[PDB]
């Protein structure tokens, strides 16, 4: 492959300086997609990586519930301007009758943390959980990223639907944009082919269980399926409905420095450097409030994600038809995934 020189010399360092078990990348130029795949998915066994291995992607999965979100919105089952206990009748009488499902969305409802507190762990804790939580912003105001406030916004859009979230993408939104083996919950015939998950001490894991786990970061997926999304969101879909879903989840809603908020995905103004995309994906961003700033007015979008044994990257660019996904089973350092990924897009760009 003319392109594996490239993306080895990105890649090949990381795999080492990280001691990652096994990576599954995937680039898309010129309408073409090309894989490249390192490593094992099971150490143990010696199981090699392939493109059609499935991986915990982490937050990444937001770009998926932020889709189905949109869809929700086409199908005119909600708006983004809604209250958020319009769908819910058990939020009726809290914070969130006065929250809309966008600042959900975008981590703008107020303040909701970056994780459910640890004793938060059922159905009716996390009902009473939402009931008694007391806004730290005006809505609107701060973004502070957190998966209770994305985690509620896919799961009240799938009630909306009328439809259990877990069986509403795998049964529909996830075959609508081509993505066949992609699941929330992996099913017995594809359980050979989900890797595992390694540890800084090399332990094999994969996900916990998790209230919202499901549409915070539960999606699984292989590196085919994520590029297929990839393309969905640059050459489209057939279902007109989805189209117009995707293009929802490219519209910017607000912005903390060079990075602008969307639905699921986050977004720069291209060409961007290593600077500015390392600064919207640094810690700061991540893990403390920011206040919002007005929206961007080419473009990159790319999104994160990890869990305790895995780490995901996916960034792409409309305008060039370029776009990469780097699916590993370790959780290494972002600002890693960010360098190799604009190194390699830069030379794919031209
Ligand atoms: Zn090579
Ligand atoms: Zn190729
Ligand atoms: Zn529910
Ligand atoms: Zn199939
Ligand atoms: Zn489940
Ligand atoms: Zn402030
Ligand atoms: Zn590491
Ligand atoms: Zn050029």
């Amino acid at each position: 492959d003319p392109l594996r020189p490239v993306v080895d010399a990105s890649i090949q360092p990381l795999l080492k300086e990280h001691r990652i078990p096994g990576m599954a990348v995937a680039v898309l130029k010129d309408g073409k997609a090309h894989y490249f795949n390192y490593g094992v998915a099971n150490r143990e066994s010696g199981a090699g990586v392939s493109e059609q291995t499935l991986f915990e992607i982490g937050s990444v999965s937001k770009t998926l519930t932020a889709t189905l979100g949109a869809y929700a919105v086409v199908k005119g089952a909600m708006q983004l301007d809604d209250k958020a206990s319009r769908h819910a009748p058990w939020l009726k009488g809290s914070a969130f009758d006065s929250i809309t499902m966008g600042e959900l969305a975008t981590y703008s409802a107020g303040g909701l943390p970056l994780q459910f507190p640890e004793e938060v762990d059922s159905s009716e804790k996390m009902r009473a959980y939402y009931r008694q939580w007391a806004p730290v912003y005006s809505p609107g105001s701060h973004r502070q990223y957190s998966n209770p406030s994305i985690g509620l916004f896919g799961h009240l859009a799938a009630s909306s639907l009328k439809q259990p979230f877990a069986p509403l993408m795998e049964q529909t939104l996830l075959p609508g944009l081509g993505m066949h083996h992609t699941y929330v919950n992996v099913p017995k015939q594809a359980m050979a082919s989900y890797a595992y998950g390694y540890s800084k001490e090399d332990k094999p894991i994969r996900v916990n269980p998790g209230m919202l786990a499901d549409e915070a970061y539960g999606i699984k997926t292989s590196s085919a399926d994520l590029l297929r999304f990839v393309k969905a969101n640059i050459g489209g879909v057939d279902d007109k409905a989805l189209q117009q879903a995707i293009s929802l989840t490219h519209q910017g809603h607000y912005s903390v420095g060079g990075m602008t908020q969307g639905l699921g995905w986050e977004s720069y103004a291209y060409p961007v450097t290593e600077q500015t995309l390392l600064a919207g994906n640094s810690a700061k961003v991540i893990l403390e409030a920011n206040p919002t700033a007005a929206p961007r007015e080419q473009v990159l979008f790319n999104k994160t994600g990890s869990t305790n044994g895995f780490g995901a990257y996916v960034a792409f660019v409309p305008a060039r038809g370029i776009g990469i996904v780097m699916l590993a089973n370790r959780n290494y350092p972002i600002e890693a995934r960010i360098k190799a990924a604009h190194a390699i897009l830069a030379q794919l760009a031209g």
